[PDB]
């Protein structure tokens, strides 16, 4: 066909992506309406999407979900081990940009991102920006203001993303208006939590085999994604404690039947290594960061683990395990691919049967898209169907092309109305069989809702 | 214990000691509610605050009472519901010298003369001027009834979503005459008592009423809000087959993917008002059936008609409306089995059959179930809802709102939350009474995640 | 005119009869007996001695064997279990039963002999039920004259159970027995799924603690500490196992507990120095579920969190030291089976006093005792197996065999698979559950018949 | 040495690391070469085994090669050798024969390399069997290799039922160990391992979402249990098949509604016969009977669009899968995933909706589609083998009298003292204390306070 406008590890997987593709849009109804529904509209024709997310069989699907609506894309991944290559093939063999293989080196994550933003040496004539991180927003606004000035809106998908959106924001150098995608409850409490439920067990028995029930496990907060981790976890039968920041959150934490703990002594963090528990480290047989903080599983409490501990973190970034401390300190012995024996017995060389390791799960990396395959198509249905309106509500707004006057008053970060996440919700319950009652007018009338919803006000928390 | 007290109405004064007792352990297991105790019992906040109070007179209710007394007011009490009273709390509170109104099984013209006795004091009205309502039924009364009296009360703190949800529309009516605080919303109020106490007491109340066994049997839950998650978990872990039923989408799909298989009563979820639309295979089929709603007639006569033989009805929402109970008086012979626990049979309307088996077993004659047939959530769970409660009541109180001038009453007149940085609080002595220990951040993660290291931890906008 | 019991309150015997009528509803398969067996009337001449928790369940069964042409003497087998409203109805209909809830031990003794003796003189008993094998001890060391007309023993639990067995072993057993307790429809329903229903209902009801989030401890896991762990861990309990039997601490382990001593490294030495005071003291809840003696003992007690709950789910309260505390502390009592007992000391409480346990049932079989027991449903596969073994043993007429054929036939056994199968059927019927049929070619294939038993006798379900 | 077939022999290294890994998570295993090491009680054994090449048989073959025995091996499924588990043992000098994606004729093929060495019969001395295809092979076509055999060391339930109707019929030839029935073995592994591995290869054949999905598991003895749990701590809706209503009260019991694919659970062949509305309503079927055609052709025809089937019994019989060979059209979506298309046999459109979705095949979908129970669930299982090889060559009944072997032809338990052993080093790899009874206590309850704890009727 001439297309040579991608890079991947094996264009000869597209087969098999393809097949994967045509099995997933069968477990995304929320999205493959939205592609029905819109399709004769064409309401993303002349938007130019510039996409940063896990190059996945569901990003495939939201990929050619934007195309069919009639956008174009220039697609990376936001992780060096997340993509799945025959989904990569598949998008490549389609005829659509793509630059992304599962084990990047660093230097190639930011080359594929690079190979998104230009076209031919040049600019590429983005409109649209789809993150999941801020990685891409971040070299846009460091590196290319001047594309930004013809970009309507960012779409983002991830707490991290967005808390990195609200911090430009607040120093005044956020330069267009964004959609925190991540903040729908088909979002947020579904993929935060739901998808991590599904995806970490799934990840940590596809890297070690370990038998999980009856041995303990330390989850290292209690947010969305550490309340689905925690789930993920006792529901195998571990014996999970929980530790948290958050005195809310250790609340649920409590309630919902764990154990709450510190690895500090009193909770008191203050560097050194009498301040670890190490009676309650040693006893640990896996550890669990879900944060998207800095260093809470430090170089101490790695010091204190149970020999043969599992160490693994499913936030945004790997920089919630010290593994700089780990890869100047200790020798690693590659198992297979993102599993890792640290031998805390010195740097330079390992005896093949020292009983002193570690295991380490995608060299610290989000765990569940580096050793399975993130979470399944039904839990992303919501989060991609979210990321499908939020595209079109921003491209409509046009807000590059608004007077200066008129962008002061729409530069902000916004989450979509309640009634579109109902909508999605909606079609994500009919995909299980589900059967919602309708309200009679005196029923609506009573607590105050129209029929068709909203249902709740915006204040509700579900 | 003053000397000649008689002014208060209570079941049985014998059972003082007992509830004194009971409250003595109750305080055990409040540490947040016993922790402001400690805190402002020498500050005296509420010295001067006359409260009426309306909210169920349980042990719970007791320490909450106490606690406010301990911080300088006087108050007035009575229950909120007919059934949910426990006597020896209402006792041990009497015999302390404190006016409460309240029994387990009042009708309803006694219901309102109870909290009327709260309102009057000597034939007249008290001098009241802080309100604490659960359900807003005192509220109603004082608005309808006594609008004059609200030129004197500071505000209202209210503690239920059906209460809350009152104060809005009056709110927006320009009938509300002083401000509230919602109590309900604070996290460890909704998240905390709405949902896991109801996981604790419904199939607790259940098992008191009928000592059914609820593994393997087939409920249905109305409602999956927080009221519905937790009752449906309640169910759940005793081995029940749940099915729920929602007109919430995004709160259907949590009922999914929480395992729960999602249906209606009605044929592809419309009521068409005849009986063709009653999904008579499904409920023909359900053992239990559960309304969670704040809503008006979720389960209906046409349902009730369809119910499998021999299924237990109850619901625990505010109101007894919930369920179509007038058309069962109306149609159906009621056998009472003990207080609390009737057989309803649906072979007339005049006499029944002593070992007929058509009937369903309705508990508490439709209300709050988990407060009429047991105790309501347990202490640990109230001391969230409780130590809000009083927060509110100070911070109100301390606003002076009905000393304000007109313009500057017209500024405050809302209904607000409490701070997240107090529902922190709330919760750190909560996690705290369950040993657990919670982290401190360094200097350099509070900067990374942009918070204070002795916070608050979220936005305003976080869902938890 | 019937004189011939001794219940609490006799007006209390509509509402008894009340809760009867809904219990039937719930117990497919006893009541299934009772319509099958009415007309043949197979227990015609039986007159049972019976001892067991005067329970609404109770009642039913007891209404079942009469039914059946049975005539019965009833008696409660623990002071605090009986549901004095089921004890009314019983009396109420003419059936003689001495029973109430909150027997003394002198009371409980002279119910079991009421049913022993009638006017004065040795009732003409010929067929025993027992639940503890007290009054199975009684009528040994007692009545042997008794048992020389005494066809057999129905035994419901573990404990009594284990007492058959010793008597056998010292051929002092004077008539066979049937084990009950074995079924699959007992065991493994009644010890295991009734203790997961219970347990957490008699705490919540003496207690009204919240559980979720706060430690237990449970001594045991047998089929009742299997069915208490569950109890508590699926009200969010943190549940920790202990255990003597390294199988049944496997099971433990994989069924997502933490297995843990009392005591350093496992070690009973009786020291207070070997005592795991860290353990202990985080512990909120302490359930003993043994069948055993003093698994939570002195230095037990005396290292437990400050207001822990304390209660026994095993047949006898000696699982506990309760004998300690009554000589050392102050009991405090909250109301009826609630005590706070104060640890500082003998002589009079502080009524604020911080130093002290909460005791359930002083100890006594706890969900009898501080709420109903089982519920109907699950006592229906217990019962109608106590029925069925009646009916077994009274139609062999051990009494009546000449000594030679008394000798092959006295024995400790269970009954037949296929019965312990049609049981489980209708329990699953009463569910609405569907079993299905094999084909020929089925049955042919993995070896059995169409009808049953499907397992062979050494299957462990 | 070149007296082994496996995928890829360059996999041993990575194979030598999993198994280093696996040997910390089997301690009742490894506690046992550690005790036999010097008394070498294997010493002359000639092993014949056949039982699935994953990592943790491959603990199990060192462990017996380290007591003194040699061995040749083979797996007993055409899907479950891990490649890499068979390369570190064939790299070790062990004779093996095994690959995953065998054919039925390379499956025949690998087992009658074990049973000759050189084109003649090995002098074979001992078997370890898992399903019993070995043992049959040695009993229709080699008899005389049986008469110097001492016993079979039998691992599965369906291998089991095989060798008591051998002994039934007086055609079993020497003595067997029933492995299956130890506690630490029929209540850990046929329980628990399939609650880990069921949900593991659903998961790795198709990523499904499980959770608010309806499935149904057919059987509900100790596999079912598992398997049944493996889907509902997912939040699955399971509903349970059963034909003892023992083990249909059970589910009732643990919170499932007990359900059968034919109307009042009457299987007479029509399709009338089918609960259409039922099966309509599936998105996922288990089956865990080692029964016959217990998700058959009406079944299949019933279910619900895009439904899962797979198979977690021993064979692969429980689906009738020839049907679907026959009349519809496969689309292999990867290895051991198949899309069936319904709409026909010859051909399909890529875009149809109407298709079902088999994992391996029909065969044991835990070994085909993922690596089967986990180590430290396997160790008592494979503990209990090493036992009952020791316990059957030691007795040496091929050397014994007639009138000896007459009294010694028998399928036997292991004692439940080396059960109980079994489980206290399980116990001891969870870091749990069990506790010691006093002599009062141990009186009291009329146990030794060294155990046995149970009699031999208690079921656990
Ligand atoms: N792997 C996935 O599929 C996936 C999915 C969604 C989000 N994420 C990422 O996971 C991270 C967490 O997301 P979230 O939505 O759960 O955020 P969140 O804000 O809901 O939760 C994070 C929690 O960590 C706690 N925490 C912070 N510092 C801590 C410390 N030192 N010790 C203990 N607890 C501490 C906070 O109190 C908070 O409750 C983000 O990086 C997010 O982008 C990953
Ligand atoms: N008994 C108790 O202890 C207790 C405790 C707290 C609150 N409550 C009461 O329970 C009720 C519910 O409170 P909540 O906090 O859960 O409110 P909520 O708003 O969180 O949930 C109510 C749910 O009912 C659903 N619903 C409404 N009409 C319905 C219908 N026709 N069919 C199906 N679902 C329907 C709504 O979509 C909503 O999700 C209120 O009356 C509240 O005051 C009782
Ligand atoms: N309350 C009820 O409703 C009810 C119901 C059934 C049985 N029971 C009684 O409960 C008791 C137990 O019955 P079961 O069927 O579970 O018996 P079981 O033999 O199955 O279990 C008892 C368990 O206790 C363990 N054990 C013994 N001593 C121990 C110690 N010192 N520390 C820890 N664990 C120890 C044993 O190893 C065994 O596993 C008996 O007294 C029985 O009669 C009560
Ligand atoms: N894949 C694995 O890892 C693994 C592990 C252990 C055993 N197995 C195999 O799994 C199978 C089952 O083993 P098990 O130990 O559970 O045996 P089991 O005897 O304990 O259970 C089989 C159950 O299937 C039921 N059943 C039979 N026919 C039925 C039908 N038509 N419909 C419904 N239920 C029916 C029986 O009543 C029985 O309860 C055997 O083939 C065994 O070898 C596999
Ligand atoms: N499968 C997936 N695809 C894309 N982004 C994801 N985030 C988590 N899981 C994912
Ligand atoms: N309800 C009950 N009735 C009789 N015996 C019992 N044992 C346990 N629960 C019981
Ligand atoms: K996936
Ligand atoms: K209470
Ligand atoms: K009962
Ligand atoms: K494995």
């Amino acid at each position: 066909a001439g297309f040579t406008d991608y890079k991947v590890a094996d264009i000869t997987l597209a087969a098999w992506g393809r097949r994967e593709l045509i099995i997933a849009e069968s477990e995304m109804p929320a999205l493959m309406g939205l592609r029905r529904k819109y399709a004769g509209q064409q309401p993303l024709k002349g938007a130019k999407i510039l996409g940063c997310i896990h190059m996945t069989i569901q990003t495939g699907v939201l990929i050619e979900t934007l195309v069919a609506l009639g956008a174009e894309v220039r697609w990376s991944s936001c992780n060096i081990f997340s993509t799945q290559d025959q989904a990569a093939a598949a998008i490549a063999a389609a005829g659509i940009p793509v630059f992304a293989w599962k084990g990047e080196t660093e230097e190639e994550y930011e080359w594929c991102i690079e190979q998104t933003i230009l076209k031919d040496g040049q600019p590429w004539d983005a409109n649209m920006v789809l993150d999941d991180g801020g990685d891409l927003t971040e070299i846009l606004h460091k590196k290319y203001p001047q594309m930004l000035e013809r970009i309507h809106g960012i779409t983002e998908e991830t707490t991290t993303g967005v808390h990195r959106l609200l911090d430009m924001l607040k120093n005044g150098t956020l330069k267009v208006p964004a959609i925190n995608v991540n903040d729908s409850v088909t979002k947020s409490k579904n993929d935060n939590k739901y998808g991590c439920r599904h995806s970490l067990n799934d990840a940590i028995k596809r890297g070690t085999d370990h038998l999980l029930s009856g041995k303990q496990a330390l989850v290292i907060g209690y947010g969305d994604v550490g309340k689905g981790s925690s789930q993920s976890l006792r529901q195998e039968g571990m014996i999970v404690k929980v530790a948290e920041v958050d005195p809310i959150c250790a609340m649920q934490a409590c309630m919902d039947g764990f154990e709450v703990v510190s690895p500090y002594k009193n909770g008191i963090n203050d560097g050194t290594e009498a301040s670890i528990d190490a009676a309650l480290l040693g006893k640990i047989d896996l550890i669990v960061t879900t944060t998207g903080n800095v260093n809470v599983c430090d170089a101490n409490m790695l010091k204190a683990l149970k020999k043969r501990a599992v160490v693994c973190n499913i936030g945004h970034f790997d920089n919630e395990i010290d593994t700089a401390f780990m890869r100047k300190n200790w020798a690693w012995e590659e198992v297979k691919p993102q599993v890792h024996k640290i031998h805390r017995t010195g740097k330079d060389g390992f005896d093949a049967h020292n009983d002193d390791y570690l295991i380490l799960l995608a060299e610290g990396r989000l765990v569940n898209l580096g050793n399975a395959t993130g979470h399944p198509s039904r839990i992303m249905d919501g989060s991609f169907a979210n990321q499908v309106l939020a595209q079109i509500h921003l491209f409509e707004q046009k807000y590059a092309d608004l007077p200066a006057a008129e962008k002061a008053k729409r530069l902000s970060v916004e989450v979509l109305p309640k009634k579109l996440d109902e909508e999605v919700a909606l079609e994500m319950v009919k995909g299980f069989g589900g059967v919602v009652t309708q309200l009679t007018p005196k029923q609506a009338e009573y607590i105050g809702v129209s029929v068709e919803g909203p249902f709740k006000p915006d204040t509700y928390r579900y």
